[PDB]
């Protein structure tokens, strides 16, 4: 199944942190046995609606081919980081 | 400033339904003097992670640009109707 990967890490980190996590996602992706098939480093974002008390992040956004059994273990895999804040998957496609 | 708006809809609509939906919204934009830079209409689409009772939606996503002072209540105006799920509004940049 096609899925996109939202991921919201800290907006504090510096580059060779942000480094770091990016290489540990790409890692995992590629561990769980899913096929890359775009990077987005879409950077500092403001969430503006709804209204958070912290709105910012580092926003990163991948679109992956895996079956639908591994996703759910990915993702946990993926936010288990403190610098990961969120991770949303959407599937591409329903039944 | 740039933002993306991210609709969902509900994904029990019809196209002729659907066809009013997506004529309101792009009416809302314009009559807020938002600046309509990309539509793209991704269709029924499921959360994957995190888990929701009710995961379908009809997707939207639109690229605008306007002033930060009239995005909240474009937004809200955009979400009133019931067929309209959720409406989230990132900046593309922050200060």
């Amino acid at each position: 199944m096609r899925y996109e990967v939202n991921i919201v890490a800290n907006p504090n980190l510096d580059q060779s942190q942000l480094a770091l996590e990016k290489e540990i996602i790409q890692r995992a992706l590629e561990n769980y046995g899913a096929r890359v098939e775009k990077v987005e480093e879409l950077g500092l974002r403001r969430l503006a609606y709804p209204i958070a008390k912290d709105p910012q992040g580092y926003f990163l956004w991948y679109q992956v081919e895996m079956p639908e059994d591994r996703v759910n273990d990915l993702a946990r895999e993926l936010r288990i980081r403190d610098n990961v804040r969120r991770v949303m998957v959407v599937a591409s496609t329903t039944p």
